């Protein structure tokens, strides 16, 4: 019986380049496309949502359960919320380059990547439904990359979105992080970044990457990487904070959850780092502030209205709400 | 200054196969994704939106020039509406095949073919922003199938999600046209079908096609196909309503643009036999009713209100508002 008073919607391409051939004939590729809404009476400062890898909007946006998403809860709160297929994924699928696509038989990978369980079964006191249709959902809420994985292009267009819209906020989840990190060098017009369990090119000062730092993922990448002194200064300069959910396993016997483990450890590590240099970044393990069960999407598992609440309570505290 | 009243919205993944390896894993693709909005105060049948080739769920939201689209238009006229990207397009890009995707540099071919002018100039009167940006958008907005044309696999997940939401008006566009004619052949909740433009698998009876159906296309398919009687019948049971905008040429100079020219002639061939058997077909050129300009999109042109007043007042007159 609740409404959403949506003052204004719509939807863009954002970004992108233009290829052009021996005849000057165009191709426009490369941009990310953004859904938004703007509540009656929005607050200053608007949300712009990044998903990870192999997943799109959806990621935010209804959950696989049937449950409202980030997208309608923090409307509800009076955010302008805006959702993005980012470059060469889903709606934003014209990419420029050649590629071959293939489905691939890891549904079953997943499942433990993202620490739902370990395939068959479910972790006890898991925050996700545990029947058929729920799991459909969830495998079908992926789509693919057309063309490669480029952070630099990724976080191009999500710098000119900012650009675009004036100053606001940058939730990210997953490979989201490593676009976050990126993006702050290019936009004046992010005032903060909240991530949920990010992975990927943590940057530290060259000569500093710590010991935790230097494990190679299963992707084949050193999980930080070196900046120059300056570049790494810039992370002292807006609030960050940092979630990761529960199943983090102690010992490494498998990898595909292990991995997580590690970042837990690092990202406390490169926020220690910060905060020494002056900087305003939290990392919060959601079972030690009371919230127990949470998959790596905790923004769309059983409890995500208490994740967000988490979220509101920052936001307030670092006054962009 | 004006509200959009939203009681409910969300996304879903709908239809689609399970392939499943020689080890039993699985592989969920072929859906189609919906995004849908319920206003306060619905009326009793929801529209349901299906885009053509190259192009997804944007075809119906804001347009180039940053108008709104029928997504907002007819949410404020009380209508539910479900937005969809057809299986391989999109948001559903995780379609069953494997596939190779190179960018084309066809931009100013469909410039022509969506009738927007012979490029670089714009048809006078044309109902289309002249600006950079506009086209800039309107290039953005086309996206790449994942795999192959299939009327049967788009028309499956269109079958299931009429199945899923109850009895719903569908309104298609170009090669939504033959996705909308197989879907009637595959559930019993299509009430209506408004088409703009639509072309391609015009059906008629067997030993009854038209001369003027008879055209191969650019595309190397026959423009009508034959079915057997009783099929042909199940197109009388529903109304339907067909629009065509302006500048269709009356000489075949440029294929690109005269295909629509023999669409319309078509249209009218079908209707007529159609309604001689009972059926209630209407096919309707826009400037015969005092819209002047329209390409191929008239649902995102200039006039876009006006367009959207047309299909209002059928709608009401078909008792299905
Ligand atoms: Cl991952
Ligand atoms: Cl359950
Ligand atoms: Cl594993
Ligand atoms: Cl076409
Ligand atoms: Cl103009
Ligand atoms: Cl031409």
């Amino acid at each position: 019986e609740r409404v959403l008073m949506v003052d204004e919607q719509g939807s863009f391409a954002v970004g992108g380049t233009v290829l052009v051939d021996s005849l000057g004939h165009t191709f426009h590729g490369d941009h990310a496309y953004v859904f938004y809404q703007k509540p009656v009476g929005a607050r200053k400062y608007p949300l712009v949502f990044a998903h990870g890898v192999g997943q799109f909007s959806k990621t935010w946006e209804t959950t696989p359960d049937g449950r409202e998403g980030f997208q309608n809860i923090f409307l509800r709160r009076r955010f302008c919320v805006y959702l993005v297929d980012q470059p060469r994924r889903g709606n934003a699928g014209r990419g420029t380059e050649s590629v071959t696509i293939s489905p691939a038989f890891d549904e079953e990978v997943w499942f433990n990547r993202f620490r739902v369980g370990i395939w068959p079964d479910y972790f006890e006191g898991v925050q996700f439904k545990r029947d058929k249709e729920t799991l459909d959902q969830y495998f079908r809420q992926m789509t693919p990359t057309i063309g490669t994985t480029d952070f630099e292009v990724y976080s191009d267009a999500y710098a000119a979105l900012f650009d675009k819209i004036g100053p606001g906020v940058f939730i990210t989840h997953s490979q989201g992080g490593p676009v976050g990190w990126n993006t702050l060098l290019k936009t004046r017009n992010i005032k903060a970044i909240a991530s949920y369990e990010p992975g990927g090119a943590v940057p530290f000062p060259e000569g500093q990457l710590p010991e935790e730092a230097k494990f190679i993922t299963l992707s084949k990448k050193m999980e930080g990487i070196e900046v120059p002194m300056s570049v790494f200064m810039e992370y002292t300069k807006v609030p960050i904070v940092i979630y990761y959910g529960d199943n983090l396993p102690e010992t490494d016997e498998r990898p595909e959850l292990y991995e997580w483990t590690r970042r837990l450890r690092l990202m406390k590590i490169w926020a220690k780092m910060l905060n020494d240099q002056g900087g305003d970044v939290t990392v919060i393990h959601l079972p030690e502030v009371g919230l127990h069960g949470n998959t790596h999407f905790p923004m769309s598992d059983l409890n995500n209205i208490e994740v967000a609440d988490l979220l509101s309570e920052w936001l307030h505290t670092k006054a962009l709400d």
